[PDB]
C-alpha cells in the first residue's frame, strides 16, 4: 500500500528517545479506543549491531497503561522491518530527519484492503508544525479515516493520557 519509504535509511541513527504526536489509520477502530490495537505509544528505538529494531512502547490494556517490547526483524529493504508477530505485519521507514522527526506505517500482509496505521515520531514533547506537514503530505495518498494528534502535556504522560 505505502509506496513512499526513505532511501538510504541508517537504522542505528534513530536510536533513541521518540513521541508519538499524531497517528492515523485506514479504520476508525484501530485507534478510536485507548485499548484500541494499533494505539501504541512510542517510548524509544534500540537497533541491534546486525541491523533488527528492539521497540519500547506503551499500550493500554484491561484499565491500565502497559510497557511492551516488540523486535522488528530487518528485511532486504534497509526501510522495511517485520514484527515477527502471527500477522505478517510489516513495518516501513517513510521519511525522518533522524535529530527531530520519523514517520513510519507498519500495515498487515494483505486482505485485500487492509489495515494500515501511520505516526508522526518526534524526538522531543513539542508540537512540530514541519513534520506534521510531511506527516499530513505523505498520507494523503493513503485511505486514512482516523487521525489523532496529541499536546505537549499528553506527550509526557504515560499512555498520553
Ligand atoms: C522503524 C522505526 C519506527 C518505529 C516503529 C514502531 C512500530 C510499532 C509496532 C507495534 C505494532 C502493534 C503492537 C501491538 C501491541 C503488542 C501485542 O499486542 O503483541
Amino acid at each position: 500500500i505505502v509506496t513512499q519509504t526513505m532511501k538510504g535509511l541508517d537504522i542505528q541513527k534513530v536510536a533513541g528517545t521518540w513521541y508519538s504526536l499524531a497517528m492515523a489509520a485506514s479504520d476508525i477502530s484501530l485507534l478510536d479506543a485507548q485499548s484500541a490495537p494499533l494505539r501504541v505509544y512510542v517510548e524509544e528505538l534500540k537497533p541491534t549491531p546486525e541491523g533488527d529494531l528492539e521497540i519500547l512502547l506503551q499500550k493500554w490494556e484491561n484499565g491500565e497503561c502497559a510497557q511492551k517490547k516488540i523486535i522488528a526483524e530487518k528485511t532486504k529493504i534497509p526501510a522495511v522491518f517485520k514484527i515477527d508477530a502471527l500477522n505478517e505485519n510489516k513495518v516501513l521507514v517513510l521519511d525522518t530527519d533522524y535529530k527531530k522527526y520519523l514517520l513510519f506505517c507498519m500495515e498487515n500482509s494483505a486482505e485485500p484492503e487492509q489495515s494500515l496505521a501511520c505516526q508522526c515520531l518526534v524526538r522531543t514533547p513539542e508540537v512540530d508544525d514541519e513534520a506534521l506537514e510531511k506527516f499530513d503530505k505523505a498520507l494523503k495518498a493513503l485511505p486514512m479515516h482516523i487521525r489523532l494528534s496529541f499536546n505537549p502535556t499528553q506527550l509526557e504522560e504515560q499512555c498520553h493520557i
